This record gives C-alpha cells, structure tokens and sequence, in this order.
C-alpha cells in the first residue's frame, strides 16, 4: 500500500495566516514555565476584531535543540483545530527571530492555583466543580487522541481555567504525534521503555484527578525520586484515595494506573463514566457551549 501514507503533521507546511507581527505584542511578565522555555504575559494590537488590545500568553525559549522543538510545538497546535478544553492558538511569530507562540490567556489560572486558594471554601470550590474539571479535561483528551496526539504532560498545572470556568489544556512541547521529564505523572511504561501512547496519558489523567480531588496535592507526597521510587513503582505501588474524593472518582484513577495499558480505560469510555457521576442536565449545557465555542 504505497499509495497509503501516514501524514506527518511536522512535515506539513506552515500556513502563514497564523504570523503576526512582532511589533503588534508587548511582553510582561513571566506566567510561568514547563519542561523547557517560559510562558509570558502579553498585550497583542491587532490580533483579534473584537479586541484590538488583547492579552495574551506567550510561549518562548529562555536565552538558555529546542528551536525546532518549539516549532513542532507549533506545527502540532496548528494542525490540531479547535476545541472547548484546548486552549487556543492565536498565532505565531515565526520570521526574523526567535519563535513566539501566542496562546490564549486563561483568567483563573492552572488548576492548582485555584484549587489551593479555594481550598477552604471546600465545605466557592464545589465537590461538583471538581467532576466538571474532570469531565472537561476527559473530552479534551479525547480530542487530542482524536487527532493522534500524545500530551505527554497531563496535569494540574497544564489544566487552565477559562471564564465560565470552562477548563483548557495546555503546553504541548512535550507533544508527539503518533529533557526533564514530569516521572511522578508518567506511566512506568514510558519511564521504563521510553513508550509512549494515549494510554500512557490515561495514567497521567489518574494522577491528574487524584491532585484534583486532593485539592492541589503533590503527587506521591515526600517521596523522592529516586531507586526505590522507581521500584516500587514497578513493583506495583499506587497511591491512596485522596481525602476528598469519592470511591467511585478512585476507582476511575485505579483504572487509570493498571500496569497494563491496554486494559486502561480510553478517554471516550472515561468521558461517560464521569457524566454518570454528575447530573444529566450537564450534558446538555456543555454541548451547548461546546457548540457555540465554535
Ligand atoms: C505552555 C505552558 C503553560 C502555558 N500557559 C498558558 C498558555 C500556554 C502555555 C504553554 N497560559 C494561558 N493562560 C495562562 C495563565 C497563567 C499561566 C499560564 C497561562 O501561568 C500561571 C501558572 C503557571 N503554571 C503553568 C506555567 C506554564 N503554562 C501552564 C501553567
């Protein structure tokens, strides 16, 4: 079947309808970074009708091989369309210097900023927000591995949320298409043998909930990485069912950790378990937004 190809979205052109241009942004300060470069505040002029001044995240590679890296980053969040939990691509800064990739910039901030300052009012922050996040955050992953891609970074602080409190998925980089690595969040088959699929990322979903339902909780709490992490893990050891989560949500991050990937649940059957747990009437309201989004 020579006739039948595989289309590398790294081998695809880029479409100059995403450059803007690098006298339009303003930069400010540092939002923050992941495995390699900085995310920055910024003001872009132009960008967008309805707001000629619009703020924006930025993402670029410190004055410290991650050129390309940034590109294909770029290359993927272009091919990869929209949706309601992905965060958006405005556009891109690409000609005469260094690459700038500009983001859609989400009020509440990651996932475990806001867990952690509503952590008291957990008694504002609502035991149903919690399974909307986690809803969310399922159907944005299946999104992706929809479009063949693998995170390769699911969690907290990859999880933003939007007005509405809608929540979008962030930092690619990490992403490939069908370095410091996150290992407390990567499944011991991408630690162990360096594979990587959409079931790996369902691993990273599990301890992605349990930071949820520990309300902004580090995963593996004081454990080093280190040998014996590493054993145990291989060994079998899982974490415990966080403080405020319900044995139907740890059964879902049980799932999520079995050592066999394949008999971990996709993010399509993920989606329908949590919609179980929440009320019917969501449903609908999500499609609703999840069709006037576009
Ligand atoms: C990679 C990593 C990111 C990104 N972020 C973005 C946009 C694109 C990103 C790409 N983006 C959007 N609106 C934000 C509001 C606050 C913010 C980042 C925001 O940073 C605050 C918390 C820092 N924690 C992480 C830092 C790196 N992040 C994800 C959050």
């Amino acid at each position: 079947g020579h006739e039948y190809i595989y289309v590398d979205p790294m081998q695809l052109p880029y479409d100059s309808r995403w450059e803007f241009p690098r006298d339009g942004l303003v930069l400010g300060r540092v939002l923050g970074s992941g495995a390699f470069g900085k995310v920055v505040e910024g003001t872009a002029y132009g960008l967008s009708r309805s707001q000629p001044v619009m703020k924006v995240a930025v993402k670029m590679l410190k004055p410290t091989s991650s050129k390309q890296a940034l590109m294909s980053e770029l290359k993927i969040m272009t091919h990869l369309g929209p949706h309601l939990n992905i965060v958006n691509l405005l556009g891109a800064c690409t000609k005469s210097g260094p690459i700038y990739i500009i983001i859609e910039y989400c009020f509440y901030g990651d996932l475990v900023n806001y867990l952690h300052k509503n952590r008291d009012s957990f008694l504002g922050l609502t035991l149903l927000d919690l399974l909307s996040f986690t809803y969310q955050v399922a159907r944005g992953m299946e999104f992706l591995a929809s479009k063949n891609c693998v995170h390769r970074d699911l969690a907290a602080r990859n999880v933003l949320l939007a007005q509405g409190k809608i929540v979008k998925i962030c930092d690619f980089g990490l992403a490939r298409d069908i370095t410091f690595l996150p290992v407390k969040w990567m499944a011991p088959e991408s630690i162990f043998d360096n594979l990587y699929t959409t079931l790996s990322d369902v691993w990273s979903y599990g301890i992605l909930l349990w930071e949820i339902f520990s309300l902004g909780g580090t995963p593996y709490p004081g454990m080093m990485v280190d040998s014996t992490f590493y054993n145990k893990i291989k060994s079998g050891y899982r974490m415990a069912k966080p403080d405020h989560a319900t044995s139907e949500v740890y059964e879902i991050m049980v799932k999520c950790w079995n050592s066999e990937p394949e008999k971990r649940p996709s993010f399509y059957h993920l989606s329908e378990i949590v919609e179980n747990l929440l009320p019917g009437q969501y449903k609908k309201s999500y499609e609703k937004i999840h069709l006037d989004f576009l």
